[PDB]
């Protein structure tokens, strides 16, 4: 289809066109990412990710066609510890995507540490919420809570500093425009305080055609939940 | 999802998201129900179905809500005889339908001989686009071409005389208003001819809450091209 769209107000457990993959599961008409014991609370050691499980046509070859998508979302981090870790991502890349061993904690289950900075051994495209940054260990980031555009790598080609809110809800929105190839992502707290970056890139060149689109999280030696509330997501093919 | 849609202006040959079941395929950007040979001349004895992979959430037990869905298509029948056969329908069935042993012919591939008009022994909901009526086969149907709306047996429960136009595409819209559960059917061709008919449904006593939707066709001795050629499809739990 040249158009596709979906929209999970919230998340009840009677699902059919999610793929769960590792400890992601839905708990109380939301989805934890990262497992969480049996009071709720978060574990160290968790991947977890999920698909929506039609595939999208984001480009088309033989019509020279690419896709106008938004993904709109919102989600909540909590953790007793003072740096809840890893962080929660939404993502797109091949159909076929699965957790890469070893892509725990840091990685948010998107990277396999041999190539995680390798972006010709990648194929995917996120946005991540990271609230860890501990330079020892994520030797990649910023030393500071941000949000970042990933291409191909775990190093974002871009990032923003990010304030992480304990229990507080994240809307996000973020938009492809094939016109521009401007990648935006706008993400808001209740009060107002909103957060902006933007990248240019040309997906032809990152993505195959058909691609899934989902998050990912995942906790490390730090934990906290990676909480998905709401997702609403429409793509349409364009001339360009 | 609460809301999904999708749409198909035409059919390129890659498609990722559509379950074919007998001989439909795609063919010239459309989907051919039903089989060809070399020349593109329709055969006999053939059936073939295409369904969205996507499950749909029709209905929620839960929420008390019911789905306002709409279906646009269009189609064309093209047969070197005048009494092509058998017809084309849309149908919503549970997700794991599959091709009825000996469906063929009259019983458009949707129901199974033996339980054909018994409607405690099928789940399925459809709108029929009926060229053949010789009543020593289809003895179920009207001594004349009709669209028909098919709830859980090939006896329509109610049908609208209708005029096959060799060639021609078909403009069709199919909605239904949980409000006031009429299944509401227009169907058009290009120079205005309109036909119209609908029949209240209560779909929750009909279908699960999960369903799928995709189109049927099928040619037992006389025979026809069945081309699929747009669909556009949308779906909104509503409350009321
Ligand atoms: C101390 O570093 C680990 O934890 C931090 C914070 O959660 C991560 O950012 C970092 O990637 C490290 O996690 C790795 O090691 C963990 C312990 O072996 C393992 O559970 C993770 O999956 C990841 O490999
Ligand atoms: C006796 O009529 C056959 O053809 C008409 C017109 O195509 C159908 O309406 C009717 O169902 C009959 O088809 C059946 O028999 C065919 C030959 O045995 C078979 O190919 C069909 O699948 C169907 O069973
Ligand atoms: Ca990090
Ligand atoms: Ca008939
Ligand atoms: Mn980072
Ligand atoms: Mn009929």
């Amino acid at each position: 289809q040249d158009s596709l769209s979906f929209g999970f107000p919230t998340f009840p457990s009677d699902q059919k066109n999610l793929i769960f993959q590792g400890d992601a599961q839905i708990k109380n008409n939301a989805v934890q990412l990262t497992k969480t014991d049996s009071n709720g609370n978060p574990v160290a050691s968790t991947v977890g990710r999920i698909l929506f499980s039609a595939q999208v046509h984001l480009w088309e070859k033989s019509s020279s066609r690419v896709a106008n998508f938004q993904s709109q979302f919102s989600f909540s981090l909590k953790s007793p510890l003072s740096n809840g870790a890893d962080g929660i991502a939404f993502f797109i890349a091949p159909p076929d995507t699965t957790i890469p061993s070893g892509s725990g904690g840091g990685l948010l289950g998107l990277f396999a540490p041999g190539t995680a900075q390798n972006t010709s051994a990648n194929q995917v495209i996120a946005v991540e919420f990271d609230t860890f940054y501990a330079q020892d260990s994520n030797t990649w980031d910023p030393n500071y809570p941000h949000i970042g555009i990933d291409v191909n790598s775990i190093r974002s080609v871009k990032t923003v500093k990010w304030d992480r809110r304990d229990g507080q809800s994240l809307n996000v929105l973020v938009t492809f425009n094939p016109s521009t190839r401007n990648l935006d992502v706008v993400a808001t707290y209740s009060d107002g305080t909103r957060y902006e970056v933007s990248y240019e890139v040309d997906v032809r060149s990152v993505l195959p055609e058909w691609v899934r689109v989902g998050f990912s999280a995942a906790s490390g030696e730090q934990y906290q939940t990676h909480t998905l509330e709401s997702w609403s997501f429409t793509s349409t093919l364009l001339y360009t």
